[PDB]
């Protein structure tokens, strides 16, 4: 219950 832009950096970090 509280979405935010941190799906970009899971992008870069994820892919980190």
């Amino acid at each position: 219950g509280r979405m935010l832009p941190q799906l970009v950096c899971r992008l870069v970090l994820r892919c980190s």
